[PDB]
């Protein structure tokens, strides 16, 4: 029940095409402990996978407000980047 333990735990689901159980624990994450960083990538990600893309960039858009406060430039980044390409989309 610790944040890095389920994180890799939705993450390997995601590898092995169990993105149902991925996205479970991910919004989980998000709101038991929403200023761990790494979640709002691959939630995103996977709602946009999901056809739901407009929910994908309010995830994004969380994600960012936490990576300035309590993220690293990487984590900054690439949520950035996932968010601009998301919205170059329609």
């Amino acid at each position: 029940e610790d944040p890095f333990t389920r994180y890799a735990l939705a993450q390997e689901h995601l590898k092995h095409d169990n993105a149902s159980r991925a996205l479970a624990l991910f919004e989980e994450l998000v709101e038991t402990d929403p200023d761990y960083v790494g979640t709002y990538y691959h939630l995103g990600k996977l709602y946009e996978r999901l056809d739901r893309t407009d929910d994908a960039i309010d995830t994004y858009a969380q994600g960012i407000e936490v990576a300035r406060e309590e993220g690293t430039q990487k984590d900054l980044s690439e949520l950035q980047d996932a968010k601009l390409k998301a919205e170059g989309l329609e």
